[PDB]
């Protein structure tokens, strides 16, 4: 069902994004999706491609085109959502994520980003729950337990953070390879 | 006779080119200028400066400099189309161009800056013969089938593209191997 | 008298610099600095990582805090002296520079500094004496003859000029 053309274009696409030039691959992946018309997967690189060149707001749109074709397309969610999230639209990130992790329940980065979300929002209580969580579900990530400390330090409890920051310390500490 | 502050200067010059520091060298180019006003190699090094700086429009202006001085300067020419092209004004990128193939029609470099120049001003026809003809001065190079692919694209003749790409990717592949 | 967040949190701070990450160590001096208040340390390096990152008028706003706690600031002197100076504050960089030197008379750095200062207020004749001063002082710094060199340039006197560029080149061609 797949055409020699999408095949071809999907082939140079990927060969770009391997030797790591995002602009030159949107190229091909525009003529995948020509020919592909209806496939989400060139769309979906597309998202990709334009996040990585930081056209967020453009990636915003390409995952929109995705979800329209596939309103449960995982991948086109997660990256949706940390997109929102890069360029601060927390209140609409925050039900794209918590549709990430309702699919991926045991995925700290997603929780992670929830995190960051919810916080973003001023929903400082929130924002801890959940990256309590991520730090529950991988514990050697220093990120997480920074991200905790410096929630804690807005909530003005700076008893916690410091307990926070002492295991980001054992932790970089332990890291030094 | 050069004279021995040019000689110097000249010197300084070339040393901050080779090390990779334009910005230092402009400041000697300026003085060999200034001791052999009137030659044009210091005023044509200062427009290679100024374009790999990125400082576009004052490399134009120079190279009209050194053009008002040796109208018939080769490099000069060449390097100025190139970069009127990169920013973007065609149309008087072509009367350049066209006369740099007129003095180096073997030289596929220049073909295919004209076709991308011709295809910048919206004559695709033009710049379709011009990247042909790069194509046909050097087979090997990769991004003269590309463009004419994509050129091939614009005109809405999916299946001639294909055939140019189809090649690109021989090639991509035989220059892993 | 120095206490254990204060000692945690620049122990992380220092880690941040040292990997080469101000903007995160920033979060950090933050914290050190609200537990140590009143100590000019952390508020010093708050300096330093902000002028890394090129936030520039905010740099001189935290050196001021620390010329505040500490008048005679050696080092918050000479950095506030370098942003003024990057970013063209030259009249406002003069009085600064002029203090360093006063404290550090054998550092040609900072009369180099003081030469680039002069020479942006337009009083050249007192850039040329400070850039020598700093060539005199350092005569291996390639930098030093170059400005001595381009200074004498604008004062229309191209003769020395190419005398102190001529040594720029001897100097280019021994150190390879």
């Amino acid at each position: 069902a797949m055409g020699d053309k999408a095949k071809l274009y999907r082939n140079i696409s990927q060969r770009c994004l391997r030797r790591g030039s995002p602009e030159e691959a949107l190229r091909y992946l525009k003529e995948w999706a020509r020919h592909e018309k209806n496939d989400p997967e060139p769309l979906y690189q597309m998202g990709i491609a334009l996040a990585n060149l930081g056209d967020y707001q453009r990636a915003v749109t390409v995952f929109d085109k995705v979800l329209k074709l596939r309103p449960n397309h995982f991948m086109a969610s997660y990256r949706k959502g940390a997109v929102l999230l890069k360029i601060k639209q927390y209140k609409l990130a925050l039900p794209v994520l918590e549709a990430v992790v309702a699919a991926a329940p045991a995925d700290a980065r997603a929780y992670y980003l929830l995190g960051l979300a919810y916080d973003g929002d001023e929903q400082l209580e929130k924002g801890i729950e959940a990256m309590q969580k991520a730090v529950d579900l991988d514990p050697e990530e220093i990120k997480y337990h920074q991200h905790l400390g410096f929630m804690n330090v807005r909530k003005d409890d700076h008893k916690t953070a410091a307990e926070h920051f002492t295991k980001v310390m054992e932790l970089e500490r332990s890291q030094d390879s």
